[PDB]
């Protein structure tokens, strides 16, 4: 159907994919993701908080959108579980893991979505991209990071 083709089309990598077996239950699954009048694509994504064990839905991440543009709304109010209040889009920074090798991609939050996806370690899993997001300075984004191999994309 449009959207697993779509998904191809941009050469974004899905975890159950990369027989066709793979494919074929994307393809059962996909037939929350949508399409614009244009053929653009918009996504259901997680952000994950590993600090509170919380999280937050976007329904509809527009591909072409910035993650920063997205942290300011929804962190314009603090949030009950930010007990230091220090949750601020200026001080955040957004992360994925590259699961098989172990190591986390530091996200410019400048970015677009499809500019993370497109990134040939960004593997979605389950049609939804999913990010870690942490406060830059923090205690435990210190924790979360020692004896890992951090990157950032491009």
């Amino acid at each position: 159907e449009a959207l697993l083709q779509a998904i191809k089309a941009r050469n974004i990598r899905l975890s159950e994919a990369a027989e066709g077996l793979g494919e074929l239950f994307l393809d059962g699954l996909s037939t929350r993701l949508s399409l614009d009048g244009q053929g653009r694509l918009s996504w259901p994504v997680l952000f994950l908080y590993p600090e509170y064990a919380q999280s937050d839905f976007i329904s509809a991440f527009h591909e072409d959108s910035r993650f920063i543009d997205h942290l300011m709304v929804m962190f314009g109010e603090t949030p009950s579980w930010d007990l230091e209040q220090k949750y601020c889009p200026d001080n955040l920074e957004v992360y994925f893991e590259d699961e098989d090798r172990a190591e986390l991609y530091r996200v410019p939050a400048k970015s677009t979505l499809l500019q993370v996806l497109q990134h040939q370690r960004y593997f979605v899993k389950a049609l939804t991209p999913a990010f870690l997001v942490c406060v830059g300075s923090s205690p435990f984004c210190k924790n979360f990071l020692r004896g890992r191999k951090v990157y950032q994309i491009r």
